[PDB]
């Protein structure tokens, strides 16, 4: 079986104070013993990266880490852009790509996120490629097949090893600001086929390895039921992952 | 004017690399200098911790800021840095529409006017970036485009905040075309803008404000570049990731 997986997305939020505090808080929080049932990771603002870095190593966490973005080039004259190899020498494990966020307000299409997870995985970086349809597209009953050329266009390129070293993340888009629920169901129907399309894109002994995380609104009353699916391996989690309790508790339910 | 000499990374160095450079700066630069020109490394968002304890540890009289910032305070969007942060961090200068943000990042006047807004939200002094292509320079509608780019970057900025900018003109018709600006040029924009500078606030005021040339700078023209009268300085590039090079262009701009 795959090891369920519970990744905090801090989005934009916490100073590196707050940073600080917050991974001492969920290292306190969370007993040691679950980290042989569950992998736990934060996924702080750039600046935060390097605070984390000390505390892990220093404290010898079993916590991991990872940033929100990557610039597709290693170097060079990108003001602004923050590249996979300092990522990589701050001891990040992970790396969230296309991420709906990113896509809405920067514009990022398939064929980027597909060249970030590449560079991702040149530093050695799992990088999390995110998918996920709208509100129309699912009102169309389209629950699967857009999903299916999104995931597609996202991981084009990458060799089979490569696909057998990145994690997924469905994003349910529809049920962000819409008023719509997405379901532990709902989240099982894509998952289950995400993961048979990574069988045909790699083989199915690769995709029997990948991990597919549910990227919509996870928090201690629906993590339980999330994990549970057979498909399902853990979560990318939203404002759950800036209380170091409620972290802390998500963690520990999907472990047991 | 007490000249500015700003050191744009861009995408380059890790965090260890950082602290070298820093201190590659520090031992090159006599401490004489500080009195006479303001000195800044600008890094990438992943270094500034590594910097800022360098700095506050060993009391440098270097200062730092970043490449960017959010238009939001703080929320849902990943990826993005907020200038909280950067306040936090103890940075004094963040980069405002830089042309590599303008053209991959699709940043329009709109949002670096915005972004410079929220720099000084967060007590950050905005860097904030214009520049002409070749086609407006060949036309020779150079100055009048220049302002107007000021003015849309500048907007919903009043007289008193107009004092806590900086501005860079860069002259992106001559990156990668093969041709050279020259000291006369960045009078001749610098000069413009300092005039618009003084109809959103006052000439006084204006005239407090730092001017920077944002072109191709090293030791053979950096001395020429700030000679000019509406010129205060640089916004670096390539030259600031050697040491001893930037602290040469620091020394120059002193006087």
């Amino acid at each position: 079986s795959r090891k369920p997986l519970i990744a905090g997305n801090w989005k934009m939020n916490l100073n590196h104070y707050e940073a600080i505090a917050l991974v001492q808080k969920i290292a306190f929080s969370l007993p040691d013993k679950y980290y042989d049932r569950v992998d736990v990771a934060v996924i702080p603002p750039f600046t935060d990266l390097r605070s984390v870095q000390t505390l892990v190593d220093g404290d010898k966490l079993r916590l991991t880490y990872g940033a929100q973005d990557l610039s597709p080039h290693d170097s060079g004259a990108y003001t602004g852009d923050v590249s996979g190899a300092f990522l990589a020498k701050l001891g990040c494990s992970y790396v969230v790509v296309g991420h709906s966020e990113r896509r809405t307000y920067h514009n990022e299409d398939d064929a980027l996120v597909a060249a970030k997870a590449a560079t991702a995985l040149k530093h050695g970086l799992t990088p999390i490629v995110c998918i996920g349809e709208h509100l129309d597209v699912r009102e169309a009953g389209n629950h699967v097949a857009h999903n299916i050329e999104q995931l597609r266009g996202s991981l084009a390129g990458l060799l089979a090893e490569q696909i057998g070293s990145v994690v997924i993340a469905y994003e349910p888009v529809w049920a962000i600001g819409t008023g719509r629920v997405a379901s532990a169901a709902d989240a099982q129907e894509v998952c289950a086929a995400i993961r048979k399309e990574l069988a045909s894109l790699a083989s199915p002994r690769i995709a029997d390895t990948v991990r597919v995380l549910y990227g919509g609104s996870v928090n201690a009353k629906n993590v339980g039921d999330i994990v549970a699916q057979d498909d399902v391996d853990g979560g990318l989690v939203g404002g759950a992952s800036l209380d170091g309790e409620h972290f802390a508790t998500l963690a520990a339910i999907a472990a047991g």
